[PDB]
């Protein structure tokens, strides 16, 4: 049970699935603002998750000894993403929009953590590849996957690695972490038994090297690699080795015949966790009747599930090292309406149940600071000096008073 300092140093992350579904820059700014207000440290933004919803200004890709022109890559990606879900609200964020988003979050002490999913959840990239002349990028098992790249297809792999590298190059120097996903390999084509299928066809070693290369690409570009736990040391076996520097976003140990590594086992291999507990999931539009991650359950679970409790473990009987925790908003059915206040209420309850971990609200202090002769310059200083930047969410009134004193002095 940490000191105030340890508690505040942990990441508090709100995750938004803008891979499946379009979110405007304004919508994401409002999320950033609300995250800042409630005391979160980061917004985790999925840009590639099924749909690919982010184009750089220059999308020229070099791979397979060949060159794929920027205009063609954009067109193919737009077609890929539209084939997955032609969202009426928009298709993809631009490079200027994400740059502005990052610079807005930074002004509020909020990090951005981008996620570009592969080799699963990459519907949009698969079709984009077909459009660029890359035949059969899809995994084939019980049927031809719509979500997952064939690991035997070197043409497709090289392209995707080049694509992901250009994304990484953009986020280099702008964000600390890059999440490359790897959750649910070929779920759609194996009845959600993808890992078993990879092991069956002796392609799991091939998955690992793919995962290890993305990890290496991230580190080389000065980005801390992150990935979902699913495909790491599946079934607690270690004949296939994984990069030990990946931050594991741990969400679940899986279900009958989806026998993921335990958090105990990954901690024994040296891993650090971002606690992305499935208990906190909310899928837009999910009703109580539907079961699963509906709003009332997620809200209840921010109460029942301790901040540090990794899925499948009881806290504190099992106490594993985490850098923080992440509450996740998903868009499984992307035509469900995004209701801002649902997300806000859920964000609020997670903060309200963990006040020791969340910062106080510094938006009014910032607003006041940017408003700035005699012994009245002496006063403005003594108020400036009395500012405390270390206050948690339990101490908002204390902060309000310090801000009130500084307002007084500036008048
Ligand atoms: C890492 C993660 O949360 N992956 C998927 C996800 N996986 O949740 C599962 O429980 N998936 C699952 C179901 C059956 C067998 C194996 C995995 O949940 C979110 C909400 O449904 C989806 O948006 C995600 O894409």
């Amino acid at each position: 049970r940490g000191s105030h300092m340890e508690k505040l140093a942990k990441n508090k992350v709100i995750s938004i699935d803008a891979g499946r579904k379009y979110f405007t820059l304004n919508q994401l700014k409002r999320i950033v603002d609300k995250a800042s207000e409630l005391g979160y440290s980061d917004v985790h933004l999925l840009l590639g998750n099924d749909g690919l919803r982010f184009l750089l200004d220059d999308m020229t890709i070099t791979a397979n000894g060949k060159t794929y022109a920027s205009d063609d890559v954009k067109k193919a990606i737009i077609e890929g993403t539209k084939a997955y879900y032609d969202d009426p609200n928009g298709t993809a964020l631009t490079q200027a929009e994400v740059t502005e988003l990052i610079e807005y979050a930074k002004s509020k002490d909020i990090g951005l953590i981008p996620a570009i999913n592969s080799p699963g959840h990459m519907d949009a990239m698969l079709v984009a590849m077909e459009k660029l002349g890359i035949k059969n990028p899809q995994a084939h098992f019980d049927k031809v996957s719509k979500t997952t790249m064939d690991l035997k297809n070197e043409e497709a792999m090289n392209f995707v690695k080049a694509l992901i590298g250009k994304y990484m190059d953009f986020f280099a120097g702008k964000t600390k972490i890059f999440n490359f996903g790897t959750d649910e390999y070929a779920n759609d084509a194996t009845s959600a038994q993808g890992w078993y299928y990879l092991k069956w066809y002796q392609l799991y070693g091939k998955f690992a090297e793919y995962a290890n290369t993305l990890a290496a690409m991230a580190k080389e570009r000065g980005l801390q690699p992150m990935a979902f736990n699913d495909g790491f040391y599946y079934e607690d076996k270690d004949d296939v080795q994984f990069d030990k520097d990946v931050l594991i976003s741990y969400w679940s140990k899986g279900w009958w015949g989806y026998n993921l590594a335990s958090p105990q086992y990954l901690a024994s291999k040296g891993y650090k966790f971002l606690n992305t507990n499935g208990d906190w999931y909310y899928i837009l539009g999910q009703k109580p009747e539907d079961g699963g991650g509906f709003l009332k359950k997620a809200i209840e679970n921010t109460g029942k599930t301790p901040f540090n409790q990794l899925a499948s473990t009881k806290y504190p009987e099992v106490d594993l090292p985490t850098v923080g925790s992440m509450l996740s908003i998903w868009a499984d059915r992307p035509s469900a309406e995004y209701k801002e206040e649902e997300i806000f209420e859920l964000m609020t309850a997670f903060a309200d149940h963990n006040k020791d971990y969340f910062r106080a609200n510094y938006n009014a202090l910032r607003e006041e600071l940017a408003k700035i002769s005699k012994e009245s310059l002496e006063a403005l200083d003594a108020a400036k000096t009395a500012l405390n930047y270390n206050l948690n969410r339990n101490k908002q009134a204390e902060l309000d008073t310090l801000v009130a004193n500084l307002k007084a002095a500036l008048q």
